[PDB]
């Protein structure tokens, strides 16, 4: 009858408002905070009016009609959101689609600087407005951020300030917490972005396949009914969120967490803790829940998936249920494999049955299918061993550098700041994953890689620079990582013209905290490869060694700039000779 009254009644005012603020923030990233609050308050007002007389004027309209209408009262300002104003001339669903198409994945807004004194005051004059502003700042930086999850993170941001503002040393309590919160936001956005991109680029099947694999790993005692259903509902949840239907997304998410906790014993022992919790914390806990123990009754698989006479029949009748079942069985027993590996393994099973079921004598053809998996397993296992050995030997910073060189050689057309971000991010994956118990390293490493590579692909969607990057980003979700891995130095590239000033340092660097000095040197590293792309990893290491020495010397001088001005250019010329 009235959809806006329904969702208002289901969600409650705080959540309704949060979710609407998040939605507007993602659709209209460039819009000031003030306009968004008015916009939310007005829509919220309308909802209440609709909740008490659902037959009032326009209470029967769809949400996207109401929300778009509303957005379009402010977005018409061409000055401030150019493209988006032509979205406003379209009726739904074209209009929504247009808005989605024009979301910015890299608006490059000012970095979020915690300010413990001024923020604690804001927190106290008006906490709801202060929370709203976190939602605003995060949402607009991350326009496919999981909606309801951002609300949960807003409760943690509040918790942080509630525990720190009254205490004596504010920044001491408060800054590490907020830096840790920022990890979790970055990582979570990257997780959700991967979901929406898989919808965009590959469709629903790709998402279900991914979800079946991962949910089976997580809930290996659940039988296939439970997994299947969960997958069906979680896919529908994320579909709705990716498509900007936040309110509907949050209702369906609540329904699902309720189901999962009513069927706790038939899904996983580990959900106990998650289920004796409130809505948002509950949902969150389920979504990040540890993997359950393996059951003692897992079936032999070969008996059914290799040896059985009746496979081609069991497969032609309902290939996706049959494959799903294969995928579920292989996945529940292999928490030690990455999700993408499990999918390569299933595409290989599928491929093998297409071949063998269209052949004279099929069973003799597919009797060795499980033997075709051994090489798919061994490649990433060894890749992870190798990256983890290198990381443990030399550490985060030099490991990042090595990846900066790897990726700059594969894609020297990418902008320096992006290649630095990638390499740094991937080194951070090294620090997360390589310390884990050995069987957990493959999945930690590839699943995180998938996210970083998707970030790079998304950036490439808006600023394309390399056919190689396009080729890897679009061929196939399962084949992404191995495809990036196989890129070798782009031989087409003409070395970037030497600009001495790029490699020339100054005293200003001396102020910077360690990790921003690092970024500057690593930028220079990427630029070093751009100009000398055949230089080996170790020539670059030595030259970078000499750069670091020199920065450290000159930063410790009486006259820092005289030291830089004198030595800097000698270093810059000589280091070109060292990269032949
Ligand atoms: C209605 C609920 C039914 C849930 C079970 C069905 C899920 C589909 C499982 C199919 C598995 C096929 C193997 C596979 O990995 O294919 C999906 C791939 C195809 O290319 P990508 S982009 S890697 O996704």
């Amino acid at each position: 009858k009235s959809e806006i009254a329904h969702r208002f009644n289901d969600l409650g005012e705080k959540h309704f408002k949060g979710l609407v603020l998040v939605a507007f923030s993602q659709y209209l990233q460039q819009c000031p905070f003030e306009d968004h609050v008015k916009l939310v308050n007005e829509v919220t007002e309308f909802a209440k009016k609709c909740a008490a007389d659902e037959s009032a004027e326009n209470c029967d309209k769809s949400l996207h009609t109401l929300f778009g209408d509303k957005l379009c009262t402010v977005a018409t300002l061409r000055a401030t959101y150019g493209e988006l104003a032509d979205c406003c001339e379209k009726q739904e669903p074209e209009r929504n689609e247009c808005f989605l198409t024009h979301k910015d994945d890299h608006p490059n807004l000012p970095k979020l600087k915690p300010e413990p004194d001024a923020q604690c005051a804001a927190f106290q004059e008006d906490p709801d407005k202060f929370l709203g502003k976190y939602l605003y700042e995060v949402a607009r930086r991350h326009p496919y951020f999981y909606g309801p999850e951002l609300l949960f993170h807003a409760e943690e941001y509040k918790a942080d300030f509630t525990e720190c503002c009254p205490a004596d040393d504010k920044a001491g309590c408060l800054i590490p917490k907020l830096d840790a919160l920022k990890e979790r936001i970055l990582l979570s956005s990257a997780k959700e972005r991967l979901k929406c991109s898989s919808f965009q680029n590959f469709g629903e099947r790709a998402v279900k396949a991914w979800s079946v694999a991962r949910l089976s790993q997580k809930f290996p005692k659940a039988d296939f009914a439970e997994v299947s259903k969960i997958v069906t509902d979680l896919t529908k949840v994320h579909k709705e969120c990716c498509h900007g239907d936040l309110l509907e997304c949050a209702d369906d998410r609540a329904d699902l967490a309720k189901y999962i906790c009513e069927h706790q014993d038939s899904i996983s022992g580990k959900l106990k803790a998650c289920c004796d919790k409130p809505l948002l914390q509950k949902s969150h806990c389920i979504a990040e829940v540890k993997e359950d123990d393996l059951p003692s009754d897992l079936p032999a698989l070969a008996a059914d998936f290799a040896e059985d006479k009746e496979i081609c029949k069991h497969y032609k009748d309902a290939k996706d249920v049959f494959l799903g079942t294969f995928l579920y069985e292989y996945s529940r027993r292999h928490p030690d494999y990455s999700v993408s590996l499990l999918l390569r393994i299933a595409k290989t099973y599928e491929a093998t049955l297409e071949k063998c079921c269209a052949e004279a004598d099929p069973p003799a053809c597919y009797a060795t299918v499980f033997d075709q998996f051994t090489p798919l397993v061994e490649e990433p296992k060894s890749l992870v061993k190798k990256n983890c050995d290198l990381f443990e030997e030399v550490g985060e910073y030099d490991f990042q550098n090595a990846l900066i060189v790897r990726y700059t050689k594969k894609a020297p057309q990418v902008s320096t700041p992006t290649l630095v971000e990638i390499g740094r991010t991937l080194g951070k994956v090294g620090s997360r994953c390589c310390k884990l118990p050995e069987s957990e390293r493959l999945p930690c490493s590839e699943n995180h890689l998938a996210l970083a590579l998707n970030r790079l692909c998304v950036l490439h969607e808006k600023t394309p620079v390399s056919e190689k990057i396009t080729k890897c980003c679009t061929d196939s979700l399962a084949e992404r990582r191995p495809c990036f891995s196989a890129l070798e130095l782009d031989e087409g590239y003409v070395p970037k013209e030497f600009k001495a000033e790029t490699f020339t340092f100054h005293a200003d660097i001396c102020t910077l905290p360690e990790d921003e000095k690092q970024i500057k040197k690593q930028s220079a590293l990427a630029e070093l490869v751009k100009h000398k792309p055949k230089a080996t990893k170790e020539q670059l290491k030595t030259v970078l060694g000499n750069f670091s020495a020199f920065v450290a010397k000159c930063c410790g001088a009486e006259d820092k700039e005289a030291c830089f001005a004198e030595e800097g250019p000698k270093l810059v010329a000589s280091s070109q000779l060292a990269l032949a």
